[PDB]
């Protein structure tokens, strides 16, 4: 298929840290587990990150609703890159929200 990464977020936790990420995750941001596990994802924007559209996914992420946006993002050289996201939750029987999972593409083309 085309190349996309995968990563889980744990929604038990206040800032929905990654608990786990794919290889490809790793190979295409250029960070390792020791500096991704455990954190937001969110260290991925920078400069050029579009503000309105990380207010949709935090708002998202708030409500427990799935979403898809195209932010900019950049490598831990610097690099840019465009990443297409998208979050969906995933509840627990009780309808709470237990985990985030996002499939990040890097759609530079
Ligand atoms: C990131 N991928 C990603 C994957 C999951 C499963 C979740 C829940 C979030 C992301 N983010 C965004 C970040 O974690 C946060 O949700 C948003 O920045 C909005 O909240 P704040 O408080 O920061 O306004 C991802 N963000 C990226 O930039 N790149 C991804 O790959």
């Amino acid at each position: 298929g085309l190349r996309h990464t995968f990563v889980v977020a744990d929604a038990t936790l206040p800032d929905c840290p990654l608990v786990y990420a794919s290889e490809g995750f790793y190979a295409m941001t250029g960070y390792g587990p020791d500096e991704v596990l455990g954190h937001n994802c969110r260290f991925l924007q920078g400069e050029g990150t579009d503000p309105k559209e990380v207010q949709k996914i935090r708002d998202a992420i708030k409500k427990g609703e799935a979403c898809s946006v195209r932010l900019l993002n950049y490598r831990k050289d610097g690099t840019p890159f465009w990443n297409l996201l998208t979050v969906t939750p995933i509840k627990t029987p009780d309808g709470r929200v237990s985990k985030f999972v996002g499939v990040q593409v890097d759609v530079t083309s």
